[PDB]
């Protein structure tokens, strides 16, 4: 009684295709709901010896276990409280620390290691983990690893996988896993039918104002931060209960998702007493209470609870900002399980979060909240980047952040490489080289890289050479006998200035022009700018940045602009 729906047979079909051409782990992203037990029900039955199924919470390993014999198919536990019963079954559940402490039960032919959750591998039992996976290997050297998770990316700690199958790559060579070969997305569970679909409430009465908050070192929200301006705010907390309240009528099961615990105690508060409670991060605290409508609301703060399948939830309450729409999608999943009658999940979202459940995941840090994804052609590879920018209504860009083409291609011989088109770069001093930004050594010609502190250092003390800290520039043109001309003005908050001229009247003039000023000085590097007068220019100084320092070699006529830093992180 086991037949495949198109995306398992997808999903196994991508993982034998890999491990027939290499030794490397790979993962799969999968969401809640999709039924990973059947692909790993097929995988075993293809796999000679046996196949562990590896998890760090014992609770997800317990979970597991259930589904898969629910299959009608016999499979071992190894958790912490149970008992070694006999040994059935070509699969193999357990959790870190049980099997790392019974790993005389496992001298066995183990072919394929599934770790599930396998974001989690760098947070805790690591010795444990190292453990398994040096009996492992030593009694199966060949043994393959398939990764599953639903939350590739996670902000702070980065992308679990450097390259993915569609083409472009995500994280670096530090990456856990090398390749992530399957994805399916939620858009095509709400899609198929597989869910239930979500319905956000498109115009709330009254909603927080979220967005002069500034994120962490992770890209997070510090609790202080966020009740700084909750407090600030908490004359609209009691109206935005009152309209929770209107809404539920119409519903079933309500859940809550709330800032801080100082928010949450509030909402429960103006909640109807006995009607509400709490999830923190002792016990299932209420989990079936809450399935059998003892309360109509369930408030939670940031904690989610694996495992949780409330088809009764027909209403999600999200008042916290979410930093990825990453964590928003986890956040709505938790109410799109299917239930008979269940037409939607409605979604009150009073944080003025965007409106966009499948907005792409730039998977890099916002850095200021105005910042919206952005679709950027690569010149080189046409590889549609998506990074952090601004756009105008119609869409038309403004501004972006992307340093480097994302797209990967592999060769016929196999060798494979990211992208090299860099839309921000630095040139090598000796070999003129393109190289990284932060880079403290040339690619190619391995020349030390200095740093602007350094270089700026220099040129503050010896005053033979000026320094002029820039707080804007200025455009100027004129016509002359040998044709226009352009000249920029750099200056400081107190009126010194430093002045370099380019003229537009050869084709040469004009290359020159956009190779040494457009293109650095450009908001929308690969994006060219069209310009056929200097008036041209003029008019679009919008598109155009003033470097953060201005360094000129006290020399010739007055001075002879030499360095320009833009974007400076340091001294100053
Ligand atoms: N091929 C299939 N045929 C019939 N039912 C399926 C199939 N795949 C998944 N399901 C059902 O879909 C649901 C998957 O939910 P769940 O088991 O929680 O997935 P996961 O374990 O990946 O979170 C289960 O109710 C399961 O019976
Ligand atoms: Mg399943
Ligand atoms: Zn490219
Ligand atoms: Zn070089």
């Amino acid at each position: 009684i086991f037949t495949l729906r198109p995306y398992q047979q997808e999903a196994v079909d991508a993982t034998l295709n890999h491990f027939r051409r290499h030794k490397t782990p790979a993962v799969i992203v999968l969401p809640t709901g999709a039924g990973k037990s059947l692909v790993i029900a097929e995988l075993a039955r293809l796999a000679r010896g046996r196949v562990l199924v590896l998890a760090h919470v014992k609770e997800l390993v317990a979970q597991n276990h259930a589904k898969y014999q629910a299959l009608g198919l016999e499979a071992d536990i190894f958790a912490a409280g149970l008992k070694r019963k006999e040994s059935h079954g070509k699969v193999v559940f357990g959790s870190v620390q049980s099997v790392a402490r019974n790993l005389d039960a496992f001298q066995g032919e183990f072919s394929l290691l599934i770790v599930d959750e396998c974001h989690r591998i760098g947070d805790d039992e690591e010795s444990q983990y190292q453990q398994i996976l040096t009996h492992l290997t030593k009694v199966n050297p060949h043994l393959r690893l398939l990764g599953l998770t639903a939350t590739p990316f996670r902000l702070g700690k980065g992308w679990i996988y450097q390259f993915h199958y569609h083409g472009m790559v995500r994280g670096d060579e530090k990456a856990l896993f090398r390749d992530c070969i399957y994805e399916l997305p939620l858009r095509y569970m709400i899609k198929h039918g597989y869910l239930t679909p979500p319905e956000r409430l498109d115009m709330p009465v009254v909603q927080y104002d979220f967005s002069r908050l500034q994120a962490q070192s992770n890209g997070l929200f510090s609790e202080a931060d966020l009740n700084r301006e909750l407090k600030k705010q908490q004359r609209i907390t009691p109206h935005i209960i009152s309209q929770i309240m209107e809404f539920a009528a119409t519903r079933k099961g309500v859940m809550i998702f709330a800032a801080t615990v100082e928010h949450a105690k509030e909402i429960v508060g103006l909640l109807p007493a006995e009607d509400a409670a709490l999830i923190t991060g002792e016990r299932d605290v209420l989990i079936e209470n809450f399935k059998a409508q003892r309360f109509r609301y369930l408030v939670n703060v940031a904690v989610l609870t694996t495992g949780f399948d409330a088809p009764h939830v027909d209403l999600i309450a999200i008042l916290r900002p979410t930093e990825s729409v990453s964590l928003y999608q986890q956040i709505v999943g938790r109410g799109l399980r299917l239930a008979p009658g269940k037409t939607d999940c409605l979604i009150l979202d009073y944080a003025g979060n965007p409106h966009d459940l499948y907005a792409p995941e730039v998977g890099t840090p916002k850095g200021k909240s105005d910042n919206v994804p952005v679709q950027v052609f690569c010149p080189a590879c046409g590889f549609a980047n998506t990074f952090w920018g601004k756009t105008t209504a119609d869409g038309t860009l403004i501004e972006h952040f992307g340093r480097r083409c994302q797209g990967w291609f592999e060769d016929d011989d196999g060798h494979r490489e990211q992208c090299d088109f860099r839309f921000r770069f630095k040139n090598c001093p000796q070999c003129n080289a393109e190289n990284d930004i932060a880079a403290r050594r040339c690619r190619e010609c391995d020349t030390v890289l200095v740093d602007p502190d350094d270089m700026l250092k220099a040129a503050l003390r010896l005053k033979d050479a000026l320094v002029l800290r820039c707080s804007g520039m200025s455009l100027q043109h004129g016509h002359d006998e040998k044709g226009e001309w352009l000249k920029i003005t750099y200056y400081d908050e107190d009126g010194a200035d430093v002045s370099e001229r380019f003229r537009l009247q050869t084709p040469a003039q004009r290359t020159a022009f956009e190779q040494l000023f457009i293109r650095p000085h450009t908001r929308t590097p690969g994006i060219p700018l069209r310009w056929i007068t200097a008036a041209d220019i003029l008019a679009q100084q919008a598109l155009l940045r003033h470097p953060d320092f201005v360094v000129a070699r006290m020399k010739g006529q007055y001075w002879q602009v030499r360095e320009k830093v833009f974007d400076y992180e340091g001294r100053f």
